[PDB]
């Protein structure tokens, strides 16, 4: 059952909501201009909104950088803890000389916000960083071309890049681990020579860089050779070790894959991906009981790609029956009366009738803010509220945030159904697949617009039709079908091709057939890799809702042909 409880935060007039949005972009500009007066002014009589919270966060990032600690302390105190930006959090801790966050932040080997980067430097100088993690971050930054951040961190650790000790040596290793040097045919040879004057840690990292590059280029034998020389796998960045795993996966080396996963950070080990592939590994080596236990863990992570695959290895097929009742109409009407939710519905209403894309995005921001910390019943109530106002993406996003209470008709909405079904049938493609793609591409926002310039529901006679929902869907489905036809009629390749181009999709094929999930998990582009898994997962959910003949997701993924 569902609770009818809804929040009752103070509601402002529509005119105030709109008046305050009127000044929102200027407030952000003032932050950028360092006009503290303007900002303070915007905030002093602002609603308790995402608008105020965003301005306050960006302001605090600015204030922290400029070392205006008095004003910082004052405004930081006005933020909701759940609403603080990571970097603002780092600035605040550094101002209190509290380096508690450093133990976890230092495990990140990539670019961090400036406040977070400086917190690690200060912690380093205070002898508060674990030496192993600290130097691993220095290498990661070096290998990721963040040379300045690597410099400063090495300096802060007491061994700068021109000091004759470790720092100078780590810097020196760029002849091997540089972004361009790693691609050299003699990178391996060069490392092999100087290996003698290298620490265990340095050697492991360097071989990881070489194997990572080969692996992400889908040169599997070479990758596994280089990775094979890594003595301490825990020295690897998260991307390096995942690509080690990906190489072992693609080569079907189950014993090595299991071994590699066992050396991952615990948080990586516990992701749906490596829960599943470790279970497959166990299953493939005869350790059934251990496999079954891991499939159970994986299935429990939610509605995602690997959770479904793991469910199928347990004989459990997807079931889209709701395990909760519909939200009651009275609840839904009352949820809309809440001040935070109303402010979101107001900005979203007015962005439609004013055609303001930016106002719509702030309405999304207000929705996230309004529903932050909602229990599952309120989430499900707010999801129907969004749906009723045509705020389709927030309907989906609210509904999918529950863990135990499942409304599949709100998680997998299907507006425009007579239009989508028709266009899909006209070019001979699965409607479930089409809905699956739309849900991922645009979250059913008819006006949706990518940075790359992709347009409409499908993020793609007269050409202008592209911008109407009928024309967009017509073109998207045609291109889905055409791309599929160009890629040996395979739906996994088509999905990758839709996102990255059919040239790339074909380039990622092996010279032997690949299991679909294996092709998908080893896609070199992280955005495309994630896209394919979500689209195909979505599709399996839509097929169930549509009452189509049951097709396991593992079967949907099928076999990707050799090229």
């Amino acid at each position: 059952d569902l609770s009818a409880s809804v929040p009752t935060r103070p509601a402002e007039p529509e005119r105030k909501t709109l008046a305050d949005y009127g000044g929102y972009p200027s407030a952000l500009d003032a932050v950028k201009q360092k006009n503290d007066a303007a900002v303070a002014a915007y905030l002093e009589n602002a609603g308790d909104s995402a608008m105020a919270e965003n301005v306050r966060n960006e302001w605090l990032k600015s204030l922290g950088a400029r070392r205006q600690w008095t004003l910082f302390a004052q405004e930081y105190a006005k933020l909701e803890p759940a609403g603080r930006a990571q970097e603002v959090e780092c600035y605040a801790d550094s101002s209190r000389n509290d380096y508690t966050r450093a133990a976890e932040l230092v495990k990140n080997t990539g670019k961090l916000p400036s406040g977070c980067t400086k917190l690690l430097e200060q912690a380093a100088a205070s002898g508060l960083l674990d030496g192993n993690d600290a130097w691993r971050r220095v290498r990661g930054l070096l290998a990721g071309r963040q040379t300045t951040d690597a410099r400063n961190l090495a300096a802060a650790l007491g061994s700068p890049f021109d000091g004759g000790t470790q720092g100078s040596r780590e810097y020196a290793l760029l002849n091997v681990i540089g972004k361009e040097a790693r691609k050299s045919p003699n990178a391996a040879a060069l490392l092999s020579e100087m290996e003698s004057g290298l620490s265990l840690e340095q050697r492991s990292f360097a071989w990881g860089v070489l194997g990572h590059y080969q692996s992400q280029n889908l040169n599997v034998p070479a990758a596994l050779d280089y990775y094979g020389k890594v003595a301490d796998r825990r020295q690897l960045t998260d991307d390096q070790i995942e690509w080690y795993a990906r190489a072992a996966l693609r080569a079907r080396r189950w014993d090595e894959l299991a071994s590699v996963i066992s050396h991952m950070p615990e948080k990586l080990q516990k992701s749906p991906t490596w829960l599943y592939w470790l279970a497959r590994s166990r299953a493939a080596t005869g350790n059934t009981q251990e496999a079954e236990k891991l499939y159970k863990q994986a299935a429990a992570t939610g509605r995602n790609f690997y959770a479904v695959l793991a469910g199928e290895e347990l004989g459990r097929k997807i079931d889209t029956r709701n395990n909760v009742p519909d939200a009651g109409k009275n609840s839904v009407r009352r949820m809309a009366e809440d001040g935070a939710v109303k402010r979101a519905l107001v900005l979203f209403q007015n962005s439609q009738s004013a055609g303001d894309a930016k106002m719509r995005r702030q309405a999304q921001a207000e929705w996230r803010f309004a529903t932050r910390g909602f229990d599952e019943d309120k989430l499900l109530t707010a999801a129907q509220t969004a749906f009723d106002h045509g705020f389709y993406d927030m309907a989906v996003n609210s509904a999918e945030r529950t863990d135990r209470k499942l409304n599949y008709t709100l998680r997998y909405i299907s507006p425009f159904k007579d239009t989508v079904i028709r266009h899909a049938q006209n070019v001979n493609v699965d409607p479930a697949w089409v809905y699956g793609l739309i849900r991922q591409e645009s979250r059913f926002v008819i006006g949706a617009q990518s940075r790359v310039g992709a347009q409409g529901l499908m993020q793609v006679m007269d050409a202008a039709q592209l911008y109407t929902a009928d024309g967009n869907i017509r073109m998207g489905t045609w291109y889905m079908a055409d791309t599929k036809r160009r890629l040996q009629n395979n739906e996994v390749l088509a999905t990758a091709g839709y996102n990255a181009g059919p040239g790339r999709a074909r380039r990622w094929q092996a010279d032997t057939p690949l299991e679909g999930a294996v092709y998908a998990e080893t896609i070199p582009f992280s955005e495309t890799r994630d896209y394919v898994k979500k689209v195909m997962a979505n599709a399996a959910y839509y097929a169930a809702l549509f009452g189509a003949p049951h097709i396991p997701l593992k079967q949907r993924m099928g076999i990707v042909p050799a090229r």
